[PDB]
């Protein structure tokens, strides 16, 4: 019609700008020029839409779009109306199954780039050289629920690459935490259903707070390795961005002369670690259920582009038997003290898709799609992996042309003799459609192996034994690992692991259970299991009370690496604070603050009572962004609050309340001159107490005390006066 | 191994059970008793498991279902593992795409009469006789989300209702207001995209406070009326018990005679009219997004049967162009005060199903599903739903034999012609598969239309005009059923009218969509208009305060049947207490709480800080249900802290926070003996204030007080009274 406004104010700048600053929009339009090869390889399907003709599908064009034929203004709709059948048609036949597992998941286009060569190590063509830069498409997702639930829910992340190397697609399909939950891939869908919603009345929606979970839990101990690590904070991640990745099974690398070596995959979060706590987490799936996927998507398009080290864990062959644990065992860790991590290259996101169905919805990754210069293990779970996704993407996708959608296309060329099925795009033009032939000269051919482009050989690992089915009795052993983990954590990181559980356990209906849970982590560690037991109004008794610990790892009481905040690795850039106005700032104070904040890449959310403007002091005409409750101190990382006319918000409820939940959550929280008043909302003494930033005006110091406590994220010591604290 | 407790404690008593006293379960091992004619036609495909053999699908025993087939026990996966891959192969594919609309649903069975025949108006069989039940499966929903969305969210809701009647399938399909939200089924894509997540992320679920909502609201103002019903507490009901329904489309009822009568269908709650405040709702969305399925589930569990009234709206055919707005525009309603809602029948939903996939995922409803006896009208909506369900079904169903899905089978004959298909179960007999025939003698047979077990024939209405894609003039008048929907409302429901909307707006980005929302709002009432302006810091222009308002309805200046709580309905059976423990209960307090509260059939939830058990002065010993953080306020109707040792809870910050948040949301509290002393931490009176029930202890007269303000739902006085807190 020409319903735009005349100030073109419908339309975000083509230029990286800050969190709320624009409409998010379609990544080609919101940054043209970020391009790398796979971006460009799907220009041939974007579509555009400014100055075309409203057709359908069949490029008919459209009169009139907002109504049926019909026989008479007032009359029945006619079956001659084509033209509202194809348009209801396709909208009828829209959804597809979502993924069984791993539904909820947010994704974005990167690159990757190696350090140096690893040639030595490996021949897989992305990573034998420096410059060679590999595109790379990333989906980041929670386990359980659908693709409707939460984002901040408990639960382990999913951080699969999906890598379009000049040799192939490889993809990494890897977890946040190092190890899985159970041993055997044959007992998945007894994990997974026993995690999913309950068969009878599909509740609850992704939480394995309820009773089949630890029903299972209960009843095979090789979980609690992975239940420690999903009831610590490592569960509830700040966001994509600072948790850690892991490709968990040993894998290998083979090399030109043919050695293997034993690898196990890691991602470094270049932003930190970082994780929300329990209560913000739990609060956060209400009041912002795409909270992840919001911040993925406007990190990306503020210009903080998610950058993660991918790191090796190198083992020699002849090291196979040398620990106290199977290299095979998924359950399993391998300590970074006992063996390092190795700085391979850098993987940077920076663009956001255009569409996400088209784009994330039909991504499809897996883990046997491996390339020359990689190969498998016969670890038992990776081993039933190499079935299952290849299997479900039939019916997810539709069929076996799902590598002709898109975004799963390799940018390398394919030739091969398979032919039709479901949804064929690609016209093959060969005579033959089978080997040998001699009508087309056998092309396309088969390739020997070699250094570089050569044809993929398994490597020949020598196979001995009976036809079994049978666990390895090195997999046996299933409590040293959660021990290890948790003497790694912090104080303040082992009270929100026994938190975990039992707010846990307590959802979990049939008492025998919580009973059974509870004698299971008495074989990890007494001070663990009657702190939990504590909480759950059981008694341990004097058998548990005598349970002989499980032995060190290799010799290892605890492992640094382990924790999330043991090792300060903090990093602002990207975060955000709300700024809590009032109706006639200082202005002096918020130049201050945002300039403070914009200075180390820190984000700022002006918040008040209605939306609209106030003007400063000075007549500064200040844009609101949002109401204190529209939000809430569970989105941002920190609380600032300027002076001025403090009596504006000093009653105000939700200003209120909003501290005394940012309090509440361990969030830094900064108070100018006559903001001070708040400091009797949250029980601030008149001295101060660390991790309350307060002054005369937000000058000096101020800023940078405040910036030091963003740092480090939370304020731990704080956790004891907020016991009580009702919010 | 692994097996249950000695004590049997991990199944359920088959017998009604309050809330949370036993684990939930499957209805057929819940009630075997309560049956249906549908309920035991699912009997041929009920699927037992105590007692038998684990076995693959083909019906071979499992020795072992802990361990791929390997060669060795540290070897890898055999390909001739078939247990391994036909168990992950079904695992991989147990996904089929959710409802395009109306994803997240939930189910349960009962059964519908007629209170007296209605053979004078309708030949529909099932409306014939008052002692002729009818076997029914309801499904309510939202509309927006997926299938793992939240429950407690804003939106309208889905209730849809199959009756398998003698005659064939009626799905009654409709939602919880009167009215929906276009006009015209050509644009359900549209409105549908517009408050759908947007395109490139995929962003926000389950809402309607973005962009492209207001932005599509905002240019097609035939979507206003049903904004509104959206924006008020309808839409946030506290369960699917406590909500109207309504299929809104006049349809037609046809007697024996021939005389076609228009109809509107009615659905009234039995337990009354009643939502949620929208703070309670979101949050309620983080707390619990399986409040209102869990809710339905318990209510059943325990015997609380949702009832409804069926009611019939009739207007005579020759009061056709008889109102001020025309009678098939689904964006208008027909007040009660011009054509009253005539009682018709009873619904009584008494049982859960068994498998939440099978029978609620599967189901399949389609208003198009009508029997002799009822037909259509033009409404132009209607129209097009009626080749979408049908459409839709086919690939979310995998074929055209959805109706041999055991949920969607009729009960009645059903014999024709049509063969073959995709997962074909029938097994035709008839030499013949096609009519006319003389092979089988023409069997099965057509029947002639007649005023009991005739076949379908259409009404006869004449139909007079061009074939043209237009909207009669006669739906084009957007704002005055929006006003008598304002002006209907109580001063509280208004203000949650204003707030929901300023709540909405806030979330648009683009300021230009706000303003214009704002200017529709002029259209319809200036106070309102204002209201919603002053939270946006909008300034309405000289021409918006001069709008002049639109007309009465007929001469309506308000019709209080469209308020939920101008007229009072409360009922407090099946409502839920929270309980306030404390280590040594007063259990004289407690004893005399739960008397009266059985009484009335409300349930209670006992609480503590920790899980296990208390014990009350005489010893008694109370299993604590929940933590205070474990099920807030939010999951119940009212509070009641009795006396005993109430040092052990008045510093809890939980438990103060329990009553803040509780008394924020408007409910009812009842503080007794030493438990008074919490009337400061909701900082409030001391001679008491009305909503605040008080004693010296909890005798009769304290709970009557209580109960009496629990039939009145929420203390709507205290609103004036919750904006300070800091809650
Ligand atoms: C180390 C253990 C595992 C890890 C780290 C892992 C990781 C993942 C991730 C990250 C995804 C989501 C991919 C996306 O974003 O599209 C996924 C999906 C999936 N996983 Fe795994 N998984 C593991 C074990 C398994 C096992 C044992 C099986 C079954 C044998 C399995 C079957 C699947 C399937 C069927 C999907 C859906 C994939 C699709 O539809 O494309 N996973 N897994
Ligand atoms: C007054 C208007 C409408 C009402 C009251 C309504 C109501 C409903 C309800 C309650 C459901 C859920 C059924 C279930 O629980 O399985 C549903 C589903 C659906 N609706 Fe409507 N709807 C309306 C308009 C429309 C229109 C105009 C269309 C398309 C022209 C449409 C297309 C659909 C589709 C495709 C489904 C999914 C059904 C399935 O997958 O089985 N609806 N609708």
């Amino acid at each position: 019609d020409s319903l735009a406004p005349e100030d073109g104010s419908h339309r975000p700048a083509a230029e990286p700008t800050p969190p709320g600053a624009q409409p998010t929009a379609p990544g080609s339009l919101k940054a043209p020029d970020t391009r790398n090869e796979k971006l460009n390889s799907l220009e041939d399907v974007r579509k555009g839409s400014e100055n075309y003709a409203l057709t359908t599908n069949q490029g008919v064009r459209i009169a009139d779009d907002q109504n049926s034929l019909r026989a008479g203004s007032r009359g029945p709709t006619l079956l001659e109306d084509f033209i509202l059948r194809e348009k209801i048609t396709h909208f009828d036949h829209e959804r597809i199954p979502e993924r069984i597992v791993h539904a909820r998941g947010s994704a974005a286009h990167g690159y990757f780039q190696p350090y140096k060569s690893l040639s030595d190590i490996t021949k897989a063509d992305f990573l034998s050289d420096p410059n060679k830069i590999t595109p790379v498409f990333v989906r980041f997702s929670t386990v359980q629920g659908g693709a409707g639930s939460a984002d901040t829910v408990r639960a382990i992340r999913g951080f699969a690459t999906k890598f379009y190397t000049e040799e192939g697609i490889f993809d990494l399909v890897g977890n946040n935490t190092p190890i899985f939950f159970i041993q055997d891939a044959h007992k998945f869908p007894d994990f997974v259903h026993a995690v999913k919603p309950e068969p009878h009345w599909a509740i609850p929606q992704g939480q394995s707070a309820h009773d089949t979970f630890w029903d299972y839990v209960s009843l095979q101990p090789e979980t609690l390795h992975n239940v420690m690590w999903a009831m610590s904070d490592r569960g509830i991640p700040r966001s994509y961005r600072t948790m850690e990745g892991f490709g968990i099974h040993t894998f290998r690398l083979i090399n030109a002369e043919g050695k293997a070596t034993f690898v196990r995959f890691h991602w470094k979060p270049l932003a930190g670690k970082a994780s929300l706590v329990w209560d913000e987490a739990q609060k956060l799936t209400g009041r912002d259920p795409d909270f992840h996927r919001r911040e993925l998507w406007e990190a990306i398009e503020a210009g903080d582009f998610p950058e993660y080290e991918l790191g090796f864990q190198l083992i020699p062959e002849e090291d196979e038997f040398k620990f106290d644990f199977d290299l095979l065992d998924p359950t399993k860790l391998i300590p970074e003290e006992l063996v390092p991590v190795q700085r391979v290259g850098k993987m940077v996101l920076n663009r956001n898709p255009d569409n996400f169905f088209a784009e994330n919805e039909q991504a499809a990754f897996h883990p046997g799609h491996i390339v020359p210069g990689l190969d498998f293990t016969n670890d038992p779970l990776l081993q039933g992996r190499l079935f299952s996704y290849t299997d479900t993407q039939i019916s997810r996708l539709g069929g076996p042309n799902f590598h002709e959608i898109p975004i799963n296309r390799p940018t390398c060329p394919y030739h091969n003799f398979q032919r039709d099925g479901m949804h064929r795009m690609g016209i093959d033009t060969n005579p033959a459609n089978y080997e040998p032939n001699s009508i087309n000269d056998n092309w396309p051919r088969e390739t020997p192996p070699g250094p570089k482009r050569g044809g993929f050989e398994s490597y020949q690992e020598r196979v001995e034994g009976n036809k079994v089915r049978e666990r390895s009795p090195s997999f046996g052993e299933y409590y040293s690992h959660p021990r290890l983990f948790w003497l790694s954590q912090t104080p303040f990181e082992q009270r929100h692991i026994v938190d975990g559980f039992s707010f846990e356990l307590s959802k979990v209906v049939r008492p025998y259970i919580r009973e059974r849970v509870v004698d299971q982590l008495a074989h990890i560690d007494l001070t663990l299991a009657q702190a939990v037991a504590k909480n759950l109004g059981i008694e341990l008794t004097d058998d548990q009370l005598n349970i002989t610990p499980p032995p060190d790892v290799n010799g290892l009481k605890k492992d640094p690496s382990l924790s999330l905040y043991a090792i300060p690795d903090g990093d602002v850039k990207g975060r955000v604070v709300a700024i809590l106005l009032n109706d006639e700032v200082r202005s002096a104070d918020l130049l201050a603050i945002l300039k403070a904040l914009k200075a180390k890449g820190v984000h700022a959310k002006l918040l008040y009572s209605r939306m609209g403007e106030v003007t400063a002091d000075d007549g500064t005409v200040l844009p609101i962004a949002a109401t204190f409750a529209g939000a809430p101190s569970l989105t941002v990382d920190a609380v600032i609050v300027p002076c001025g006319n403090i009596a504006d918000i000093a009653d105000n409820g939700d200003a209120n309340y909003y501290l005394m939940e940012a309090y509440k959550h361990l969030k830094p929280i900064a108070l100018a001159g006559d903001a001070r008043k708040f400091k009797a909302t949250i029980k601030i003494a008149d001295q101060g107490e660390e991790g309350i930033v307060e002054a005369d005006s937000a000058d000096g110091s101020f800023m940078d005390e405040l910036l030091t406590l963003m740092a480090a994220h939370r304020v731990w010591s704080r956790i004891p006066k907020i016991d009580k604290i009702p919010a």
